[PDB]
């Protein structure tokens, strides 16, 4: 499949030094997910991918970063004592790791990356920052920030001078390369990229904000029934949504399957499917074979025992038969790190989709999208919605899109243009 970009290339050459860590960045469709899988198998070395959530864990073949390092969720300090309780294979895994790769960085708040540095300097005996493990991180820099509880926010703001992964202190010790993934190829058309760009960036002209206002349509807003996804800010109204469209006839319900070990969080399809035919549905997962992508939209057209048969709106009439995914951990075997699963959860790789929230919906691309609008809306998060598009001409609001929905987060945007201005290099050296 893969295509191999000049970008990707510079990040495996940057990858040869032991030295150099790596930021990978790009926005959704510029190939991470992929290029992910690659560098560890070209890598050459014994890696270990973890990530923030479980979900993104489960998606990158990896372990949670909580439950690699002992982590609890809460906010540390970098003075709070620590749990270094580490079982004596943990310790053989974790001496043997030269590569640790961490998958949606945006999502990992600082004190979590200072707390991975002073576990792994214990671990090693060593003063180098991450105990001298190379570090590569993974995501989109724009992805929509966790939602911060003022607690936290009260315990950290005394160390970090903001809440994203790159204020971390270990970055006045030890610094990383940044490469974009640029390509995606197909987001393409010159007014819609400088549009999104200049909303991410709060330099919208006034002709921008006139495109923007003919994106209301009040008729096809208030339509469940062409092939538009609404996208909303909450679960609880995709969830009314999604339940009122599906209403209460010929349901067939499907449980998902669990066997072994599972972790609650790291569940990434529905625990009860409920669909009926003529439902709105969402692949959750890509299959080369039968010919779906995660985000690909359809009408379920059959519900037999085993087989959910879709009619995808590219026309394609695809059976969609339950998808297992594999709880894995890592372990050492003659000398190398291997992974070995540990348990499963089955279910058919689909989910309700006359509407999607702006988080579940990021990474995705639609051709059609409804976006509610909200007058309650946080940093970044019109950019978000709006980049869920493939297209300009593919967007209708239920409202009329005005400056004030428009707010950028400063310090993302001022982080990029820092790494770009000093070489695309970000910390110390």
């Amino acid at each position: 499949d893969m295509i191999l970009t000049e970008e990707m290339q510079k990040i495996m050459n940057l990858i040869q030094d032991d030295e150099n860590n790596v930021f990978v960045t790009g926005k959704a469709g510029s190939g991470k997910t992929t290029f992910l899988k690659y560098l560890i198998e070209k890598s050459g070395k014994n890696c270990i991918v973890a990530a923030p959530t479980g979900i993104a864990a489960i998606n990158a073949g990896g372990v949670t970063l909580h439950s690699l390092f002992g982590i609890p969720f809460g906010p540390i300090t970098p003075y709070d004592r620590l749990e270094n309780k580490f079982s004596e294979y943990k310790v053989e895994l974790l001496l043997k790791m030269e590569l640790l790769i961490i998958d949606e960085i945006s999502m990992v708040r600082p004190d979590i990356l200072d707390t991975i540095d002073r576990k792994l300097r214990w671990v090693y005996e060593s003063d180098e920052p991450f105990g001298g493990v190379q570090v590569i991180m993974f995501g989109d820099l724009f992805q929509l920030p966790p939602v911060t509880k003022k607690q936290e926010r009260e315990i950290l703001s005394d160390f970090y001078d903001g809440f994203f992964f790159f204020n971390a202190l270990v970055f006045k010790r030890t610094g990383f390369h940044i490469v974009e993934l640029t390509k995606i190829f197909r987001q393409t058309e010159p007014e819609f990229i400088n549009v999104l760009n200049n909303i991410r960036n709060y330099q919208v002209t006034s002709d921008e904000l006139d495109l923007l206002s003919e994106l209301k349509d009040r008729k096809i807003s208030s339509s469940y029934d062409n092939e538009y996804i609404h996208i909303c800010t909450h679960k609880a109204d995709v969830e009314k949504i999604n339940a009122d469209k599906l209403g209460e006839q010929e349901i067939r319900n499907y449980d998902i399957v669990i066997k072994d070990k599972f972790p609650e969080s790291s569940i990434p399809c529905d625990l009860h499917l409920k669909l009926r035919v003529g439902a709105r549905v969402m692949s959750l997962v890509n299959d080369s074979l039968k010919g779906y992508y995660n985000g690909m939209l359809g009408i379920v057209t059959a519900l037999e025992d085993n087989v959910i048969t879709v009619r995808m709106d590219n026309g394609r009439t695809i059976k969609f038969e339950r998808y297992t995914w594999s709880n894995t951990q890592y372990t050492l075997k003659d000398n190398e790190i291997v992974k070995e699963e540990i348990g499963s959860c089955t279910q058919f790789p689909l989910t309700l989709a006359w509407a999607i929230t702006i988080h579940k919906s990021q990474g995705l691309t639609f051709d059609k999208i409804i976006i509610h609008v909200s007058h309650t809306f946080c940093p970044g998060q019109l950019y978000v919605a709006l980049s869920r598009c493939r297209t300009l001409e593919g967007i209708v609001s239920d409202a009329f899109i005005t400056k004030q929905m428009i707010i950028p987060e400063y310090a993302l945007i001022d982080f990029e243009r820092a790494y770009k201005s000093e070489g695309n290099y970000y910390g110390k050296r």
